[PDB]
């Protein structure tokens, strides 16, 4: 029962996709209002065939493939997402016919819900039931699995659409420190789906930011105050190797993690050098104020850059080129921070911040160690093959992407059709699965291959 | 952490309801099809002010006034629903405006879903806290809200409302047998809501017997042979005093238990006597695919069954025979029921327990009920859950004003802008609880209180 955590990971994501300059020139955007505006350069998104039960088959199967894992030796199953195919059905159930000709029935866990937090919940779910009484001696395994789709308005390029699976299990390469962390949650309307029949929420775009860095705020004070009542000592941004975030775009990453440092400077931390009086023109401002001021934003990016590209920079690789995955947005940023540092990362201490609108939010504590494989570290930067599966994706150009979203608005929540093959199923990898049909009662049949 | 389970319960139910036998006469169906064929007395239901959200906050804030617990004792906190109201923002966040006035945000949890099931899914995740290495010698909470509605069919009169907080923390009069349980969980298309609009679920016939039954009897199975690892002898029926049951109706419940008879029957259990052996054999020929078709052994187990059935679980039947279907809630509702009526007796017992959700998802988990020191004591919860007083104080409608509300709960649903209508209505809640005043043009809900 000692150190458990993550012990494998793999990712899939939609190879269809577009590229952001080429939907900057398609809509009516400034050049670089998507490239430098959002930090974007590409959008991967679900095409007819691909669904979030889809990709969670995918990263299901390919992580009990190539980690050679006996199905049965899976304890408890547990899917985070906001997608709503089914609102009593959960996606779990949907899982279990990968175990259905294992006999393996003995499994717990369900679907956790809140916006682009669940995913997270539910790993913290799993964590704490292999550290439970309940235990069974058996593996742990979660499911991040979102399609982020928006109306044809300012947040459409902010899309994405990801599923990642996670082995939890003792004596792991990515333990966590259990206590080192810090939650925030409260009633607030910043992003919500109420309208049932639409897969698009509302989004109060301001109060998203405004939103996520109170939450953001408050998860690292608390998470400062269990670092001090446990090591003595004060948290800083020095204290922490590599911090990787929900990545709902990349503008949003920088401010998030430059808001750190200023949240530093309030508590006059280690991590503030003597040439970083730039700051203080902004001692007299209330918390309150200081969300809305722009230089202050402005002015935390500018001495933040050089921390931004050792401890953040290596956590961009997905979610610049897939898009927002929701629930398993953070999952993917890690998994680029493992892909691009897995040599390295022995010993390393990552910080993880989680966010759902609603709202839902935590901060909590990696430490890495190095262990053996197939569950290595280096072993999880083979399989995940990021470099590959980036490499074997396909563009569509700005105006077909713009069709295939207005035939998914037809098919959310739809009834009675089978989904067109035409030159698609084609350039999906072999062996992924895919929707087929759903017949004239909502029940929904996927093939292979 | 220690001793972890259930330390606290209040539940709420509305006060809005209607009688089964009126709605017999009313819905033209033969006499007793629904007190006695479904086996349900009173059927509870959400007014136009009324829903999980309110259910919710009248049971969070009635746990922690009338048990005097701090809210800045609460470490985590969790839903377990299925009624959808947003499809991203979850009830949990909703909840947290009870916690504001407090300056308490460090709460872990969210919702859990799958049919009825996700209230268990929530409870065994907040033991599961307690004993994790992530603990922080908090209370647990545990939320189970749900509004059961049909169409106007052969299921509405299975429906139901009602929410359940549970606190959850060490060392309890209600603990954990943490390895003593078995889950069974598949993918079956027996009930689900595929229609976003509807509030209503998609029904395949009698699956749900078929599902049910293979939940319940691939569970049973697996406690059973959890219980011979741990402690050497066989399991039965004798070796817990009280069994309880996902109620989405009482009838099945009946047939839940016969059942756990008849998988006692295949295993030779200690529990049954050659009165039995003799009724059962001339049924064993049956493969496991054809008992669960089979319409005559069903009436044979509930016989064989029925003073078994009169000692260990008619006490788990009273609330949900007067309230109704509360899915997620529906177990805890007669866990409920069962503690009111034998606080003074549940010292030393086992009780075990059984939550299904269609799609599907189940687990059979076990008890140990110790008396403690009050407030967490049995007494006191039977006490202060007055289950008796609650039901004494309801209000009953005819039957076409249930008829009446029930189509104008289809014109609320995931509809914006409006305000409710209070007048008369609001006569009829206990003074305290929480309401809805209106939805905006934005969706947003505001809710009031007495
Ligand atoms: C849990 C979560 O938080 S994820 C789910 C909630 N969040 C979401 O869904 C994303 C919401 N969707 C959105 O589109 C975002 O709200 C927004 C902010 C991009 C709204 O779209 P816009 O109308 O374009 O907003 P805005 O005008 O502020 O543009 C954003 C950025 O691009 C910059 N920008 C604008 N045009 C350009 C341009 N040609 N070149 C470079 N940068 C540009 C702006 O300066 C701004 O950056 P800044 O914050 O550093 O000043
Ligand atoms: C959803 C879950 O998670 S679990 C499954 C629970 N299902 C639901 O919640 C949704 C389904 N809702 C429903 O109401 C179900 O469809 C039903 C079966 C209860 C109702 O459909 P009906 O056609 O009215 O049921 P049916 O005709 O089989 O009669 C029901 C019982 O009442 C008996 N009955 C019929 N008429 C009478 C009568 N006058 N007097 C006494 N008993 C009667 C029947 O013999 C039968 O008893 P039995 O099951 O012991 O053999």
């Amino acid at each position: 029962a000692k150190n458990v955590g993550i012990l494998a990971m793999d990712i899939y994501f939609p190879p269809t996709c577009v590229q952001q300059e080429a939907l900057e020139a398609h809509d009516g955007a400034s050049k670089g209002k998507y490239t430098i505006g959002l930090g974007q350069d590409c959008l991967a998104f679900c095409t007819e065939l691909e669904d979030v039960i889809s990709m969670s088959f995918n990263a299901v199967t390919s992580l009990l493939e190539k980690y050679k894992i006996d199905p049965k030796q899976i304890g408890r199953l547990e899917v985070g997402s906001e997608t709503v195919i089914d609102k009593s059905k959960s996606i779990k159930t949907f899982l279990m016919q990968l175990f259905e000709k294992c006999g393996n029935t003995d499994v717990e866990g369900v679907d956790s819900t809140n916006a682009c937090y669940g995913g997270t919940a539910a790993l913290l779910n799993c964590v704490n039931w292999v550290e439970s009484n309940s235990w069974d001696g058996r593996y742990g395994l979660v499911i991040c699995t979102d399609s982020a789709v928006y109306a044809e308005g300012p947040a459409r390029p902010t899309g994405g659409a990801a599923a990642i699976a996670m082995l939890i299990g003792p004596d792991a390469p990515i333990v966590f420190e259990s206590k080192l962390r810090g939650s925030h949650m409260a009633h607030v309307y910043d992003f919500y789906k109420p309208n049932l029949a639409s897969e698009y929420p509302v989004v109060d775009g301001k109060l998203s930011q405004t939103c996520y860095l109170m939450a953001l705020d408050s998860c690292y004070k608390h998470l400062c105050n269990k670092f001090e009542k446990l090591e003595g000592k004060e948290f800083s941004i020095n204290d922490a190797d590599y911090f990787v975030f929900h990545s709902p775009y990349n503008k949003l990453v920088q401010k998030s993690f430059a808001r750190l440092l200023y949240n530093d400077f309030l508590r006059n931390a280690s991590s503030i050098d003597e040439a970083a009086e730039k700051f203080t023109p902004y001692s007299s401002l209330s918390l309150d104020e200081s969300y809305q001021s722009r230089d202050l934003e402005k002015v935390s990016q500018q001495l933040a850059k050089t921390y931004y590209d050792a401890k953040v920079q290596p956590t961009t690789l997905v979610p610049k080129q897939v898009g927002n995955m929701y629930t398993a947005s953070l999952y993917a940023a890690f998994a680029s921070l493992v892909h691009n540092k897995h040599s390295d990362l022995a010993g390393k201490r990552v910080v993880m911040f989680s966010y759902g609108a609603g709202s839902t939010a935590t901060m909590f504590s990696l430490r890495l160690c190095e262990n053996q494989s197939p569950f290595s570290l280096s072993n999880i930067a083979s399989v995940m093959d990021v470099g590959g599966k980036l490499k074997a994706r396909h563009e569509y150009a700005p105006e077909k992407f713009v069709e295939t979203m207005k035939l998914m608005e037809h098919r959310y929540g739809a009834k009675e059709f089978v989904t067109s093959k035409e030159g698609i199923l084609d350039l999906l990898a072999p062996g992924t699965y895919y929707l087929k049909e759903v017949d004239s009662l909502y029940r929904r049949f996927y093939g292979k291959k």
